[PDB]
């Protein structure tokens, strides 16, 4: 895999301009969606299958979505974040079965 690497993005009007999503069952929390002309955008520093492994080095390494979403909710608008590609991992994610006809 890619190395994980520092990522630092200043909050806007639409905060860091990128959603998560993992942090539960068992997940990693993941880059899902990036907001067209918000800061993650702009950047071009963070892409969809991104995994966030620490937010203003709180360790996010095994977070729960809660927890995930608190770090990044609650920092204020400069945000460092170490992030890591992870796209075979994100994959899995999104295909994964979450309802099933029987």
């Amino acid at each position: 895999s890619m190395e994980p690497r520092k990522v630092v993005l200043h909050k806007g009007s639409t905060g860091l301009g990128f959603n998560i999503v993992g942090g539960e069952d068992g997940e990693g929390i993941f880059v899902s969606f990036i907001l067209a002309g918000g800061p993650a955008d702009l950047s071009g520093e963070l892409q969809r299958g991104d995994q966030i492994l620490s937010v203003n080095g709180i360790d996010l390494r095994g977070a729960s979505h809660e927890q995930a979403a608190a770090a990044l909710k609650g920092a204020g608008q400069t945000v460092t974040i170490i992030a890591q590609y992870q796209p075979e991992d994100y994959a899995r994610f999104e295909a994964k079965i979450h309802e099933t006809s029987v």
